[PDB]
């Protein structure tokens, strides 16, 4: 899923 973990880190990403 997003790269970003946690993905609230990139909320600017809509996957996350």
């Amino acid at each position: 899923g997003c790269p970003c973990e946690p993905s609230y880190l990139c909320p600017w990403l809509p996957g996350c």
